[PDB]
């Protein structure tokens, strides 16, 4: 199999974390794609009119309260 980058077609700036447009969960960085298709949908790579996206990332947990 080929388990590597995605170069995302939206930033390509090495797509390290993970957002799965669905259902052609096709891996674009966190929720970068989002950005991308709520303007301009039928997904960049295979224009399909995305449902929902998934961030199967790992150990995250950012910040100390919301604002401060
Ligand atoms: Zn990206
Ligand atoms: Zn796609």
């Amino acid at each position: 199999m080929a388990t590597v980058a995605e170069r995302c077609p939206i930033c390509l700036e090495d797509p390290s974390n993970y957002s799965m447009a669905l259902p052609c969960l096709h891996a674009f960085c966190y929720v970068c794609i989002t950005r991308w298709i709520r303007q301009n949908p039928t997904c960049p790579l295979c224009k399909v009119p995305v449902e929902s996206v998934v961030h199967t990332i790992e150990s995250d947990s950012e910040f100390g309260d919301q604002l401060i």
